[PDB]
């Protein structure tokens, strides 16, 4: 509480570049040559820039003992996260949110003599599920020393607009996180590999690569929208469809400076040439090769549980703190499309899907699996199966038929596995379902 | 074009702590290292890398 300052001047961070103090003097006919006429330039040159460190009462832990200023100004602003438009309700009570999706069936051949014996057969209707669950818990805490801040300010509004700058500081923390937390699940979304990934060179190497971006961006936005719909761009391999109004796309600042001034202020009829969806401007993303995401309103899956405000008191301290407490639930929807434009070097395979991730099959009974490899490129891999269940007798075919001895009673586990990489070192992608026995 | 120190003023007990972090102002892409120091003049007082 005893703080005595000396031998301290406002250099802190302070990199002069020329001395225009000392440029002003020595300014023979130069461009400095308009300020030899004002008279008192000198002491504006010194202390233009604003002092750190007055001269009565410089700096100490509580400003409240001494105080000498004619005006006093509190600046207070206020920060949003523009992805704020892609929360969901509210879930006061409950922890799991489900999922369901029944997807299309197989055409069968017409036979009227193998029909005799089969009317009552039974088929199952295709259905998958996905489940999601709450996953952020925190709090943010401020304490604020109510009696040894009232003698600092000589005015009542002032005390008042610095308690209101600390109560804004805490619901700006609160906004830059949850901004920060939405855009984690696109990175993590990339890193786990369940992204559409498309190649690209580079957005902003040149005008003829950024043309190329934008056809290849409106061809997928084209391919998203068909009405006969498609597999190829949602995680779960299901045939689904978006709409344009639902398509959202999300790059970063420097692209749109780029586009509108390389294209959009030399093509007529700009409608043309410019961007389908809605475009929603960020800060770039943490990973090495994103530069754009594409995906449909319903793949966030962000909800609040909680938001709350609690006060203690502690009087010997003789302050006050402050608890924000957030709970949400933050997960992404794999039943949605989701493309990611990459321009650095993605891998030969991301990812390998089985239709059926869940099978519950009796002692001798038979089932069916099918695997869809997510390629990046145009050549053709090889899938292999297998089954680690451990008990004889239980074999998958190469066709992905798998049949199960009429004595083995443990889980089994379906293995579809991809090699992508070279000899003598392989790198395998795998894709698993799960199978429950019944006696 | 300049180093910025984040907690300019501090004032800290005889056993206290503190934390100071580094914003670089560069005009490339480039990444530079920062060094820190202490300026106090007698021993017992030290600054780690962080």
């Amino acid at each position: 509480m005893r703080i005595t300052f000396n031998d301290v001047k406002t250099s802190l961070g302070i990199t002069e570049s020329y001395d225009i103090v000392n440029a002003i003097r020595n300014s023979q006919g130069d461009n400095f040559k308009s300020y030899v006429p004002l008279a008192t330039a000198n002491n504006v040159a010194e202390v233009g820039a604003g002092i750190l460190i007055n001269q009565t009462v410089q700096n100490d832990f509580i400003t409240s003992l001494v105080d000498r200023i004619g005006l006093v100004v509190i600046r207070q602003v206020s920060l949003n996260n523009p992805l704020k438009k892609f929360k969901k309700g509210q879930i006061p009570l409950g922890r799991t949110i489900e999922e369901i999706y029944t997807d299309i069936t197989k055409e069968k051949q017409y036979d009227a003599e193998e029909a005799e014996q089969k009317v009552f057969e039974r088929e199952m209707p295709n259905v998958k599920t996905l489940f999601h669950e709450r996953n952020r818990q925190g709090f943010y805490h401020q304490t604020i020393q109510d009696d040894s801040l009232k003698t600092a300010f000589v005015s009542w509004g002032n005390f008042e607009s610095f308690v209101s700058s600390i109560i804004n500081a805490i619901y700006n923390s609160a906004e830059v996180d949850e901004y920060e937390y939405m855009k984690l699940l696109v990175d993590n979304y990339y890193s786990k590999g369940l992204f559409t990934t498309v190649k690209i060179d580079e957005p902003t190497s040149s005008t003829g690569a950024l043309t190329e971006f934008v056809k290849k961006m409106r061809a997928t936005a084209r391919k998203l929208t068909l009405p006969q719909g498609s597999r190829d761009w949602n995680s779960m391999a299901v045939r689904t469809r978006s709409y344009m109004e639902d398509l959202h796309l999300i790059i970063d600042a420097d692209l749109e400076a780029e586009l509108d001034v390389d294209v959009l202020a030399k093509a007529f009829n700009m409608n043309r040439t410019d961007f389908l969806g809605n475009v929603t401007v960020i800060d770039g993303f943490a990973s090495t090769g994103l530069e754009a995401v594409l995906v449909d309103k319903d793949w966030f899956m962000v909800y609040d549980n909680l938001h709350k405000m609690e006060t203690v008191r502690n009087p010997r301290g003789l302050y006050w703190n402050y608890y924000y407490h957030v709970w949400q639930t933050l997960s992404v929807s794999r039943f949605a499309n989701a493309v990611a434009f990459v321009s650095g070097d993605v891998p030969a395979v991301t990812q390998v899907i089985v239709s059926p991730n869940i099978a519950a099959v009796k002692q001798g009974g038979q089932q069916q699996f099918t695997a869809y490899v997510r390629a990046t490129n145009a050549k053709d891999h090889k899938v292999v199966w297998s089954v680690e269940g451990g008990s004889t007798g239980t074999a998958i075919t190469g066709d992905g038929l798998l049949s199960v001895s009429g004595n083995e009673d443990n889980q089994l586990t379906v293995k579809a596995t991809v090699d992508i990489g070279t000899e003598d070192k392989p790198k395998l992608v795998v894709g698993e379902a799960v199978v429950s026995i019944r006696p």
